[PDB]
């Protein structure tokens, strides 16, 4: 009875300022997990009001800015998002993103748009 395994297959999939979201449709309070693939970068900078974002990097290259702050990170590299941290990044990457306390859009506050030619990838 109990639903333990989700898939990429069963998964809504879109694009959303220039990143690839795999959204396996986990429901948890205590967080949710889903799948990142960007190819030249993110092109919103955001902050979610409530939730900790901690990005696992599966391959590729890129940098965070983090509140402004150049953060670079590469293959292995975990980065460690607080909540209320402006975040934007950049990079050629696939991503494992957690979010913590659950994923909810009404807590997440849009800054400002980014030209996709800020990107240097
Ligand atoms: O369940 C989730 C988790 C993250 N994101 C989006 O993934 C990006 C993470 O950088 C942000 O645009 C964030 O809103 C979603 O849309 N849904």
């Amino acid at each position: 009875m109990t639903k333990y395994k989700y898939t990429v297959e069963e998964s809504e999939r879109f694009n959303k300022h220039g990143i690839d979201l795999t959204v396996y449709g986990q429901v948890d309070p205590s967080a949710t997990v889903v799948r990142v693939s960007v190819e030249r970068g993110h092109f919103q900078e955001f902050f979610n009001v409530r939730s900790s974002y901690t990005y696992y990097v599966v391959s590729g290259q890129g940098v965070f800015y983090l509140n402004s702050e150049a953060v670079p990170a590469g293959a292995t590299d975990l980065i460690t998002v607080p909540p209320n941290t402006r975040i934007h990044y950049f990079g050629s990457m696939e991503m494992v993103l957690t979010v913590a306390p659950a994923f909810n859009e009404q807590d997440e506050r849009h800054v400002r748009f980014i030209s996709e030619s800020e990107s240097p990838y």
